[PDB]
């Protein structure tokens, strides 16, 4: 399983527990917004929404049309407009583990009972490896 190297956005890569994802990335001086899914069909079960506007970093879960309550927690933002990011993401038997830059970033339990990863919004992608 090597990285793929600069993918293109809108991303979509084809997808277990215990493996992690690498995602590096960058967040345009202009940027407002981007999104991280992990999807099953168009349901997502887990949405990473960091907003530049407001400097949050927004989690939910899609299921028929209708978002689930948003976890927004957080001890520090990666996501500042015009920095690069090292996002990894470990899928774990009751929840996901999202590190940025090697510190944790936030738990995400999973609410769905994902074999699809997209990326849209103003973002540029280095590489991704699963
Ligand atoms: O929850 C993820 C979901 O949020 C939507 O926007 C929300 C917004 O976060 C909230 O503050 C407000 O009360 O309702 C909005 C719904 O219209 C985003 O539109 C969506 O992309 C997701 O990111």
């Amino acid at each position: 399983g090597p990285p793929t190297f600069n993918p293109p956005v809108p991303y979509f890569g084809r997808l277990t527990a215990r493996r992690t994802i690498i995602i590096k990335g960058y967040v345009p001086p202009t940027g407002k917004s981007f999104a991280i899914n992990f999807k099953v069909s168009g349901d997502i079960a887990l949405h990473i929404n960091p907003r530049m506007g407001n400097g949050t970093v927004v989690r939910n879960s899609l299921l028929n049309g209708s978002w689930g309550s948003e976890e927004k927690k957080i001890t520090h933002n990666p996501f500042g407009p015009g920095q690069f990011f090292d996002l990894s993401i470990r899928c774990g038997l009751d929840r996901f583990k999202v590190y940025a830059n090697g510190q944790h970033l936030f738990d995400f339990a999973h609410r769905l009972s994902v074999d699809t990863l997209e990326i849209q919004g103003d973002v540029t992608l280095s590489y991704v490896q699963i």
